[PDB]
């Protein structure tokens, strides 16, 4: 049953791993919790393994490391991250305080290939595709991602993509402010606190991140904010009396009424020489009010994807079962209902 675990020390942290996994060697960071590469001998499989940092240190990160594991056992789609594994050297829960995760090896996040390589038309089309295929399954399990931005999104050398790193965490207020990428991708709604946020902000990352593909360049590089949000409404234009009424807050509905009135541009003014389904797409989700924004599933269906479209292969999730979220327990009680799901996991079958 139980594997034969060995210890190892590997940059001042203590790795101790069944036997499968072997060649560890550090990659990245660690105020998540430390990453090693290694060689999964049962699988055969590059893998990359996360030790957890600190995961019952309160009822904070206790949730959160409940939350992060219920939310990687749900994920069982081709364009999404799964678990190959999770295991504790703990014999019981009495000693149980480690939680490791694995999954397969990414080099490549879009990040490098937008900056390193020249993007045709159909590229575009192909790793868009796949972003969308991966949000109609997160979003059919009430999921949203909260975070797509492209050092979230792994690629291979086959253009093959998946998404990354949910939203499981807040944002500290310090790493959203100023000239930062952990902005660019963010939907105002979001980013201003206008009103109750849905999956919808999820297309606007997406529209940004096409953009960019389309571009090679930031569609909204905000130097904070209120700059962004300046770069936001020169292109879509400031909202009508609708949206403004949907605005729960009083003082965002105050400022965006002091802004001087603009309206949308002409979107193959702004992206010259592009494929006018991909513009036709991207003034879809690019919209300001969140209720009239293009979903997952309406986009896959729209023309620009032609090519790569079959809605015999585009899959929905199993339902999934957040009512955890709004229940308040003690660190020990988070601590073993973690410990019932790393036990229980079975991992994924041989193809
Ligand atoms: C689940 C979630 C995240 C991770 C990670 C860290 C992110 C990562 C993923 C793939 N390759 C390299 C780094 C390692 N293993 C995980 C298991």
């Amino acid at each position: 049953e139980r594997p034969t675990f060995y210890r190892q020390e590997l940059n001042k942290t203590i790795w101790e791993v069944p036997e499968r996994y072997q060649n560890l060697s550090p990659v990245g960071s660690g105020a998540y919790g430390s990453v090693c590469a290694a060689f999964d001998t049962k699988t055969g499989l590059r893998v990359a393994v996360k030790k957890l940092s600190r995961p019952f240190q309160s009822i904070i990160h206790a949730k959160r490391t409940y939350r992060e594991l219920r939310l990687l056992k749900h994920m069982k789609h081709e364009n999404v991250i799964g678990l190959l594994d999770v295991f504790t050297p703990a014999r019981s829960l009495e000693e149980f305080n480690d939680v490791y995760l694995v999954t397969h090896l990414m080099g490549a996040d879009l990040n490098n290939i937008v900056k390193c390589q020249k993007l045709t038309d159909d590229h575009v089309q192909f790793l868009i595709y796949q972003i969308l295929r991966g949000l109609k399954y997160i979003h059919s399990a009430d999921i949203i991602h909260r975070d797509l931005k492209p050092s979230n999104l792994a690629v291979n050398e086959d253009c093959e993509l998946k998404i990354l790193d949910f939203g499981l965490a807040r944002h500290t207020d310090d790493e959203m402010t100023g000239y930062v990428a952990t902005r660019w991708y963010r939907a105002p709604e979001i980013m201003l606190n206008w009103m109750h946020y849905n999956q919808t902000v999820d297309i606007w990352s997406v529209g940004c991140i096409m953009a960019e593909l389309l571009t090679g360049r930031t569609l909204f590089p905000g130097t904070d904010h209120i700059d962004q949000l300046k770069l936001i409404l020169r292109l879509v234009g400031t909202p009508g009396a609708e949206l403004l009424k949907k605005i729960s807050s009083e003082s965002a509905r105050n400022y965006i009424q002091s802004l001087t009135q603009m309206p949308k541009m002409n979107f193959a003014n702004v992206f010259i020489g592009a494929n006018p389904l991909a513009v036709d797409l991207l003034e879809k989700m690019l919209v300001l009010d969140s209720d009239k924004r293009i979903t997952a599933a309406q986009a896959l269906a729209h023309a620009y994807f032609a090519q790569y479209h079959d809605p015999d292969d585009e899959p929905v999730a199993d339902p999934y079962d957040q009512s955890f979220e709004s229940r308040d327990l003690l660190i020990d009680e988070w601590k073993s209902l973690t410990y019932d799901e790393v036990i229980s996991f079975v991992p994924p079958p041989l193809d």
